[PDB]
């Protein structure tokens, strides 16, 4: 059966990474395409209800997030996971977990401890209208 | 459309076998099917257990919320359980309910023997009948 992909969105809160996540995913079903917002805050009332919010229990809910991102993807999936994501290291291991999964990963930057991001896929500035940022992310996926 | 969650118990009894082929089966027939593996949530997801009895029941915990967040998502999912345990079932059937997605429970006879199991899956039969009794129960 076909694999999906994810896109990454990493940015500090109040970026927009919420609001383009949910768009996205909107037009994509349009599409007729099986896409998930997959966010970590309603995990952690039954998957990840174990942890807390130490820096270590938060990589680690992180760390999870990446794997159940691969997981969807490999159920047919486009995964869209909204995370600030504020370490270098939190997105080298999700992109790590999902090389190893032969999953495709896009990291998209919503820019406004945050650790900027050198090379996202694609850097999104508030300039630009939610539905304009949502489209420039499906450009992105069909290019 | 939501999914549904078969979950399979037992001893060898053919537990992965039978999951392997409803799977094969239900994606023929373009049932989107996925079969749910502990042992290999283990490895990457679960990587942070041990091997406790407190990190099996956790790892148990786990799985019955990653089967219903994919039930959600609309798979038929099969999940070859290692859940010897009547306990252990049951947190899981709470899981589903709790989520609002249909659970079945398919003891693959030959540990807490099943009482009131929706299946019991007998070894005098082909694997072939196994498989289809499983798919008949999903399909009525």
């Amino acid at each position: 059966p076909p694999r999906g992909k994810t896109v990454w969105f990493t940015g500090l809160s109040g970026s927009g990474k919420s609001s383009v996540a949910m768009l996205v995913e909107r037009k994509l079903l349009e599409k007729g395409i099986s896409a998930y917002v997959l966010d970590g805050d309603n995990l952690r009332h039954g998957l990840n209800a174990d942890l807390g919010f130490s820096m270590a229990d938060r990589a680690e809910n992180l760390r999870r997030l990446s794997h159940v991102a691969t997981l969807l993807a490999d159920c047919g999936h486009l995964v869209l996971v909204p995370a600030i994501s504020p370490l270098a290291e939190h997105r080298a291991l999700a992109r790590k977990v999902h090389a190893d999964a032969g999953i495709d990963f896009f990291e998209v930057f919503c820019d406004t401890p945050y650790q900027r991001p050198k090379n996202p896929d694609l850097r999104l500035t508030p300039d630009r209208s939610i539905d304009e940022q949502a489209q420039e992310v499906i450009d992105l996926l069909e290019s």
